[PDB]
This record gives structure tokens, sequence and C-alpha cells, in this order.
């Protein structure tokens, strides 16, 4: 009855998965907490089991991680980079089966699950180079015979809490950067993607163990909100990177602030696409379709608001409706499938409530709006017109494929409407107007962390910093100098002279 | 008689080498030039043969590379980085056989041959990350409604001329960086390491082929000075990276300057180690030995001058002599061996000439000084005392294991004596004094491009920029922002408004 016992899913064993798997790793494998069975969202079948972390498991793992840090922080960064290079290699070796497991346990289509593993492989390669670059400037001191240098050192233990929607890549972004920065990591993933968490940890553990490194450098404590809360409260967790709901993220931030820890918060998005009258509609329509229905609308960066200039609103909505009707629904691992299930039955519940609420607030469902009558957690990708831009439901993040469509007339008002929500993750305008594009990018433009032109709100690349503003939580991951969040800056003044001149020319004698 | 036809050298075939090899690669393999045989400097046996480039080969190769550039410069930098990543992997998979070829044809010991291939693997890994990073700042314009962007673009065709002593890694540094910067490469290596050049190019070519890219992205034209001079004079070679002797590099520099090209010169070194009275002698002696005799004294970063404080001069000399006597000499592929042959008989002759000139200028050979009596190009690593720091022979760079030892008393003079030569590549002090170390690193310290403390003059790592000042030519390779030498900067102002406000507030 478990999928992992059926011959058609024996590829799962290529990841080292079994009927029941240890969900704690700290150099040894265990798990004395509750046993969780995870399910395939496309057919509601159970896949396999994971023994989760008890509180005693959490405690011992934190200690072993902090013991491992003493060794790992002593290893020169480029040598830590080499470890991350081997992790990249080990992921490349398993990218198809790992991508398939993402499609199976999480529910996104296979090209997206493989693509998610590729994001991790890519950030690994990026971090290898970074391991020879991280640091700060040597600055010219105003004092004769003094050196002034900005040093960067690891913060220590980086707790990483991740959500279901990207059960591989988010951890990967955090882990590759944290590792080359000399931190140890402790991962608590979404309970409903526990096999993914275990399978990834199995890959990393083999690299660490083959290199005779303490496995706790990349520790795993599978569990629920109780483990996550313990991490938020744990003085030994020097940085807590939390990707998840804004509501939970706000509590995580408060807990970490209460103990003067560091948090990196990657929270909700309410991402708008804006199509101006001069837009290339052959870009707008497919970009909106992918941004809205990709991952069944379950990305932090999913397009949730579509603003269309009055002149082209009806045409775009009609073209969008014709495109939605061609979406190929099915099992996310099957060929030519573009659209799979939502991740849980609760997600279907939230989808239905949001559709209901949209109607109660005056919206019209012009496409979709229903649960699909078929095995699994399938819903129709949904388009809603007629709501005011400030309708409560439109300002709410519903992690589901509902696209709220609005009319607008002029640039100033629609930029303001993009910015009026509490979320601040991604945003996109479709236009040919040069000045408009640079205004969008400027101080009176989009207030989001990702500000795009003529592309969807989703699908960032790893070379830039990824994250948002306002209720999205302010953290950044991946590229640019995001690595600085995983390290502590020191400003270091070295007097190598025989005199003591004081800053600002102060004479104290 | 060819070693590649003998059974114990069949491993050469794992690099795709055969009895006669094509020395031109531009996407297809060819070579209408003179056939050169290369020889093993440990025993003077012929290894295999390479058909070098004719000038018609050179001409067709340049044209193919520049057409390949139009494809390659359109490929996003991160995707170019992916190609270089795969070159790293293919080198990694051949590191043993390639290192062995370096030991066979060039003559350095096996651990340095492997280590040199590792340097190329390392710069590949570094360039992959750089390929997602290269670029310039977006700057705040003083003008409303204007953007100000610093852009970087490939220069086009990068010619790479390399020397015998690092016949893999030098090309590797230039190749990895030039590629992610969007350039195509044309390589002319040392004729006496032609097999190494072909073997590296075979590895790269397979990667380009497997990725459906034109092979001319990494072109090879094996040949001698006539080819190198053609590259220096060729307006189609946008950047010429030249690693070699100061004497040739100066003419390369002038030829490139005459046509308003770009040159990256990596030239000779006359590198000093300075041991102060407070130095840890247990660090000094091993460091000086490896720095002087590593690669049989044939690195541009080799220690050629050793300054020792009067108080410890005699002790350090005596300890260096006893350590030299323990140097293990033999064939460079035998695993126990620390010291192999010089690369050529001409290197033996230049060494002999330098030793006798040191004697004629008043120096004393306290260790070595003689050629050895075994097959190959072996000479004794040599220590000369008693010369003045400005002895004519001590200011010359002889590419051979001769270490000139001098006394000093004061920090100011020995810093000056470090700086007094024409070269300016590497330098090193051994001391525990905190103030002395930062003075060494400061404006009144070493004038060199590499300024080390308590490590020898050789053996840098890829994270930093590599190169020298003064007659070493000023080029930098590998790390930091050396990549900018392979790209052209543009300062770009975009007026996206309906107004034309003038810089500096000029009302015209
Ligand atoms: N320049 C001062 C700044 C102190 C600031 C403070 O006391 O709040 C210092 O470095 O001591």
């Amino acid at each position: 009855t478990l999928l992992i016992n059926q011959p058609q899913y024996a590829w799962l064993k290529e990841l080292g998965l079994r009927e029941e798997n240890e969900g704690v790793y700290n150099g040894s494998w265990g798990g004395r907490g509750e046993v969780i069975t995870t399910y395939c969202p496309a057919n509601n079948e159970p896949i396999a089991r994971v023994r989760q972390a008890s509180v005693a498991d959490y405690e011992e793992t934190v200690k072993k991680a902090r013991e491992a840090w003493k060794i790992w922080a002593d290893i020169p960064a480029p040598k830590r980079g080499e470890i991350v290079r081997q992790i990249g290699d080990a992921l490349r070796e398993k990218i198809q089966v790992l991508g398939s497991l993402v499609s199976l346990e999480m529910g996104k289509i296979l090209v997206e699950g493989v693509g998610e593993v590729q994001e991790y492989v890519d950030i690994c390669d990026y971090a290898v180079g970074l391991s020879r670059m991280i640091g700060g400037p040597i600055l010219p001191s105003e004092r004769s015979g003094h050196a002034l240098i900005e040093q960067w050192n690891p913060v220590g233990l980086v707790g990483i809490i991740t959500a279901f929607s990207f059960p591989v890549a988010v951890y990967g972004w955090n882990n590759a950067i944290a590792m080359i920065c000399g931190n140890v990591c402790l991962w608590k993933g979404a309970p409903t993607t526990s096999l993914i968490s275990v399978a990834v940890t199995k890959i990393i553990a083999k690299v660490l163990e083959d290199n005779k490194l303490p496995g706790a450098i990349c520790s795993l404590t599978c569990g629920g909100a109780d483990i996550g809360t313990a991490m938020a409260k744990d003085e030994r967790v020097n940085l807590l990177s939390f990707t998840g709901s804004t509501q939970v993220g706000k509590q995580v931030g408060l807990m970490v602030q209460e103990r003067f820890g560091r948090s990196l918060l990657e929270l909700g998005g309410n991402n708008a696409i804006i199509a101006f009258e001069d837009a290339d509609l052959s870009l707008v329509v497919p970009s909106a379709l992918f941004a809205a229905v990709g991952t069944a609308g379950q990305r932090c960066t999913t397009a949730r608001r579509l603003f269309i200039h009055e002149s082209i609103h009806d045409e775009v909505v009609n073209r969008l409706k014709k495109a939605y009707a061609q979406i190929r629904v099915g099992n996310p691992w099957d060929p030519n499938v573009l659209y799979g299930p939502l991740h849980t039955k609760q997600a279907v519940s939230m989808f239905l409530g949001a559709v209901e609420e949209a109607k109660k607030e005056g919206g019209t469902v012009v496409y979709g709006g229903k649960v699909m009558d078929r095995p699994g957690n399938y819903v129709e990708p949904t388009i809603v017109t007629g709501l005011g831009h400030d309708a409560s439901i439109a300002h709410t993040e519903t992690f589901a494929p509902i696209l709220y469509v609005f009319k607008f007339k002029n640039e100033e008002e629609v930029f303001a409407w993009n910015n009026e929500v509490k979320q601040g993750l991604s945003s996109s305008i479709f236009t040919k107007d040069l000045g408009r594009i640079f205004r969008w990018l400027g101080p009176k433009g989009s207030d989001c962390g990702i500000v795009n032109v003529n592309i969807p709100t989703s699908g960032a690349e790893i070379g830039g910093a990824f994250g948002g503003e306002k209720h999205t939580g302010g953290g950044r991951e991946s590229g640019s100098d995001a690595w600085k969040q995983y390290m502590r800056r020191s400003t270091c003044t070295i007097n190598y002279s025989k005199d003591l001149p004081l800053a600002q020319g102060i004479k104290f004698q």
C-alpha cells in the first residue's frame, strides 16, 4: 500500500529511501519523535514514513552541530567551497530521481522539480567561487601607523526552516552560502515534504562522511511547529533563516529579536503584474499564465494581481481565458502535463474560501473557481474580475491559483496600487516605454524586492539577492552580497606603531 | 625510439596523443607547418611529434576564432561559466595523466605537475562563480531622469602566449577568465611543451564539441617566435597575454602599443627573501630551499636573492647547505624525487655561465655550481655568497637554481635592496615584528606585485591577482578583479526623460 513498496516507484530507492526513514541526522541518523507518513498530492496515496525529531533529538543535534562548528570554522573557506562543490556534484548525479520525488511528494510538475534541484546545483557552483571571495575591504586609516580592515566571520549555527513549495532550493540557497561562510546548518523542513528533506540530507551526509567531516555540519531535525519554535527561541541558533507564511514568520522574528538573535525572513507575496497600453500582448498573456498557474499558483512569487490598462483589459482577459482552457492537467510527473495538484487538502479548502470570499466582495469568476472532480488535490486555475484594487481578499495572500484582475488608467495610480498591499516580494510591468521602465525601477516605482520588466513575477536567477520588503520580511538569499547575512562583520583597527594618535585629532593628555 | 611507441608510456594515449599530433586546433585539427619533435629533459629521448602552424594556418585560425566570437559573446556569462565548469571537470578527470605529461615533457617533479593542473582546475571553479558576478556599478547620476551604468564587454580575441615553465596553468588562468568574460582564445605555447599544449587543447575541444559550440573558441596554433610576433602585430588580437622573458615581452609590449592593442605582460622575476634577526629559522630554511630549488629554480617566482641579517647569516647558510645536500635527485616521475632536470641544455649553459660569472665577480660557490653526470639536463642547485647586493650577475635573472646570499644590517637598506632591481614580481620577509610587517606592505615597503610574509616567494593561490611591477610588465592574472583586463569598460548614460539637463549645471 505504500508507494515505495510498489514496483513502479522503486526508483525512490535510488535516493536511499525505505518504507520508514530516520528524520534526524547529526552525523548519526535517528528520530524518536512521531512517525509521519507523507502522501502524494496527485493521488492521495501514502509514499513512505519518516521518524521525526523529538525534543531530546533536537537538543542533542544542536550540541553536535555546535561541536562540529569548531572544526568546520577552522577549515579555510576555499576548502569549505570544495565541500560545497562535491555537494553540487552529488546533486547532479541524482537530479532526475530527486526531481521526480519533488514531483511525487510536493506535487509540482517534473520540469519544475528538476529545475528546483538545478537551482541548488547552480548555487553550489556559485558558492564555490564565492568561497575565494568573501571578505571585506582593507581601508585607509586616518591614523598614521594604523591598519583598518573589515573582517567577516561565521555567525556559527544557522537554523534553516523551509516551506513545502520549494522543499529543495530554499534550503539549498541557505546551505551553500552558509557552508562556505563557515557556518554549520540545522534544517527543519515542511513536514509534508519530509522525504525530500531526508533524501537531500542523505546526499549531503555522504559527501561530508566521505570527506571525514562531522555530519552535524548539515544537520536535519524533521518536525513540526514545535521544533521550529524551539529554533526561534534557541540562543544557540545564531541565525534563523525562516521561509514560510507571514503570520508564522512574524512570530519567528519576534522570538529571535527577543533573544537578540539574527533572523532572515522570507515571507508572503502578493505579486502584481501590470500591463500598460503599449505592452506586447504576446508577452503579457503567456507570462501571466505561467506566473499565475505555474506550481499550481503555489510560489511565494506567483502572480496574484493582474492590472491591465482600460484599453486592453477585455482583450487580455479573453486571451488569458482561452489560454487557461488549454492547460494540460494531470499527474505532475507525466509527459506534457503543465498543471498538477495543490499540495494539501487544506490548500484546497483555502482556495474554495478565497473564491467564495472574492464573490462575496463583489468579484466575478470568469474562469475556474471549482475543485476538480478527480483523485488528488486538484483545483481549477481561477481568474476573478471586477474587484476593487483594495478589496480585502485581493490584499490577502492565498497560496492558490486565483488571479485577481483589475483595470487602471494611468501610471501613478497603478504604481501606488502595486505598492499599497502589505506584502513586498515581486512585481512586474509590461511596457515599451523607456521612461516608465526607469521610473518603475526608481524611488517612486515598485517598492518590492524583485522589480521586473516584461517578465513574470516568478523565476528569479541565483546571481541576484532574492527576497522582499515590508511583510515579506526583509531577508535576502542567494546572490549578490546576501552572504553577509550569514556572517558577522568586524571593524578592526590595528596599531602597529609606537604611538597612540586618537581619532578626530583628539588630544587627551 | 619515440617514448609514446614504448609500452611503459602507453598512458600518454589516455590524453589522445599519438606518434604525430596536429598542432593547430580551430574547431578542426591541422597543421601545415614544420614538424617538431619534443624531448624528455630527464633523458633526452624523443617523446612524440607535433605538426606546427604555418602562417596560413595562423591566418585561417584567427578568422575562425573571430567568427566563433560572434556566437560566444551572445552566450550569457553564466552559461559560458557552465562551459568552463565542464573544462574544470574534464581536467580533474585527467589530472594524473596530464600531470605526468608535464613531468615528462617539461621536467618538473610529479607533485608539481599534478599541482599545476590543479591550479587550472581551481581557476575553473573560481571563474564559474565569477561568471555570475562580472560587471560594473549602477551609479547615481547627478542629472534627473538619467541612469549611469558601468558596463563591461569582451574585448574579442585574446591571444595567449605562454612559456615552458608553467605550460598548463598560465594558459589555464588566462583561458578560464577570458572565456567567462566572453572572449575567444588563441594559444601559442612554448614549442618545447607542444605535447602539453595539444593535450590541454584536446581536453577543452571535447567539452566544446559536447556542448555544440565552435571549437575555435579555444584555438591553438603551435609554433615559434614568428607566430608569437604575428599575434603581437595582429590588430585582430584584441588582447595579447604574454608570459615569458622580459626581453621578449618588452618587444611584445611595444608591438602591441604601436597598434593601440591591449597587452597583459607577465615577465621575469629577481625575487628576494629577507630574513630578519627575529625570524623563525625553522620557517626560513625550508621556505628558502623550496623557493630556490622547487621546479629546479625555473619559476618566475623562484627565490634568487636571499638577504640574511648579519647576526644569523652564517647559521642560515650552514643550515641551507645541509638541507641542500638532502635534496633527492632523479627522474621527475619517480615519486620520491624532489629535483629534476632543467628544461633545456641551453638552461644548463646559462647556469654554467652565471656560476662562472659569479666567481669572476668575486662570489664564492658554497654549494653546488656543477653540472651533474647523468642523462638529461641536471645541474646542482647552487648557493653563492660574498657578492655585493648590486653585483652585475646578482641583478640578472638566470632561469636556473642559483641563489645569491647577502648580508644586511638595517631594515631600510634591505627594503631598498629588495627594490633596487629592474624586476618586481615576488618578495618575502621573514620576521615576527608587527610594525616591520605593515611597513613591508606599505608605501615604503616592497615594490613588488607579490609581497609575502613568512612564506617563500613562489606558490601563490588563485584568489588573488598574480603579476609583477616594473620590468615584470604590470599584467595581472587569475584572482581579484584581474578579469577587467579581458574586458572593455563603458560608462553609459541613459536619458529616459523628456529633458536635456547638462552636466555641471551648464545652461547652454
Ligand atoms: N566615536 C565614539 C562613538 C561612541 C558612540 C556611543 O557611545 O554611543 C567611539 O568610538 O567611542
